[PDB]
């Protein structure tokens, strides 16, 4: 069993998140190598790994001491502020979950510039009869897609599937169809192990965010994560839910 | 930490306080101004406004209306007329303190560039099907010199007047093209947005955090919401899609 960790009105999903990047040990270890966001993080992190009901109030407290307006981010998409953490994280410093890309552009002459990226959004196609949807559809949907290819793969990869969709008309709308995932996923040229699942449930507008994450020690044990409510799970659980987020760690 | 002193708002001084927020984001602007105030003036207290910015404080932009007074315009007017032509009457006055200086009459503003000698890139906002910067740029007598300093104007005015409201993509890195090595490649600094309908004075700036003196010299990547004495944080893809009016942009 891992502490769980108390709402505060809607938290949901940066237990969730918390959870999810304590399951990371790279990403630990290079919280280790680094009052600043990098310590509580690793406080957070550490206490939520190593095996009561936990508190991370301190890092709402240390993003608006930062003059961040938390209250805001409840009306935006929940993975923005993983991307927040990432990039307050890289301000410490001057990166673990870092994806690098070499990009071409062209209309003559060519020019190759450089883009970096905390995480892998993927764009969930359209299910075609008879097939389902894989994660290695979305993930090659993503690389065919001014043209984008990997030249660096990170040791910590997140990947968030953009279940958030909007129409035409601009309204918005979540997209619930299942994709397939393995706990082995390769990325065509590494490989990576898969470590937590944040998934989402109810509409849209709800907050109700849970972890699926692998037992401290890498151990076999699934755990399923909402809050306080921690309890041993199932392979074929994490596997059948409806992934939002995916942390895998390279092996 | 990494925060900037906000500026307050006199009347309806809020698009001004967006201009400096926005322009004290450019390290060579300051620079240039740095080196043209060596001859001893707009150009003293305009660098004086810009140094104070890109460091609870918040500062009084009331000087450079003076100054503005000294220099013998109306300033009242410029309610009337389009934001940015502020900008022209800041770096016109700038280009006619270059005349009649015995010191430094060949030091050119950064922001100049050449087609005729200009101070900022305006582009007209088509219609359609997502609108991009490139579309606008490719819309665009060319442009013969690029700028070290580039200032982009969307035209969000459009003639009896209209607010144009339709976001058009940009990026944090822009390049551009001419014949041989003269073109350029550029990064994103500040973003002067507008909200409101277009009598509404509502101008913000999303702009660049200072940099460390750990590291001088090396851009930050963590962006700013800017509204008058109200500083926040503000995430990078807040900035990418919000609706821009002005681009300021340095050359990497
Ligand atoms: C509360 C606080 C901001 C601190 O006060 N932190 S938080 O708990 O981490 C935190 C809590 C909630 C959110 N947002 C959401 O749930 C949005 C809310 C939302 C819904 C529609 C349009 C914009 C925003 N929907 C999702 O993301 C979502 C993701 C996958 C899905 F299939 C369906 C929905 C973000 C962060
Ligand atoms: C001297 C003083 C301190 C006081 O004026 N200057 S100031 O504060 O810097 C200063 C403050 C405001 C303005 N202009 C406006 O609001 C015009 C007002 C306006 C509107 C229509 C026709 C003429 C004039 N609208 C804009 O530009 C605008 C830009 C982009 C938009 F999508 C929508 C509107 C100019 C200057």
């Amino acid at each position: 069993l891992v502490p769980g960790l108390v709402n505060l009105g809607n938290t949901c999903f940066m237990n969730s998140l918390l959870q999810g990047l304590s399951a990371c040990p790279a990403f630990i270890r290079w919280l280790e190598e680094f009052q600043y966001l990098s310590l509580t993080l690793l406080h957070l992190l550490k206490a939520l790994s190593c095996q009561e009901v936990l508190d991370a109030s301190c890092l709402l407290d240390v993003l608006r001491m930062y003059r961040w307006q938390i209250s805001s981010f409840e009306e935006q998409d929940a993975h923005e502020l993983f991307h927040v953490i990432t990039s307050s994280l890289e301000d410490e410093r001057d990166h673990p979950f870092g994806v690098e890309f070499e990009t071409t552009m062209k209309c003559e002459e060519v020019t190759k510039g450089k883009e970096n990226q905390d995480s892998l959004s993927l764009s969930i196609p359209a299910a075609t009869w008879g097939h389902p949807l894989t994660l290695d559809h979305c993930l090659h949907h993503f690389i065919s897609q001014k043209s984008s290819k990997i030249s660096r793969l990170p040791q910590c990869l997140c990947i968030h599937l953009q279940r958030l969709s909007w129409s035409s008309h601009g309204t918005p709308l979540k997209r619930h169809e299942h994709v397939q995932f393995n706990e082995d996923l390769r990325l065509p040229l590494q490989a990576y192990r898969l470590m937590a699942v944040v998934v989402h449930h109810g509409d849209m507008h709800s907050g109700h965010f849970v972890t699926y994450r692998r037992s401290p020690p890498t151990s076999n044990q699934w755990l399923w994560v909402s809050d306080d409510t921690v309890r041993k799970a199932s392979l074929q659980e994490v596997l059948s839910s409806s992934a939002y987020l995916l942390f895998y760690e390279r092996v």
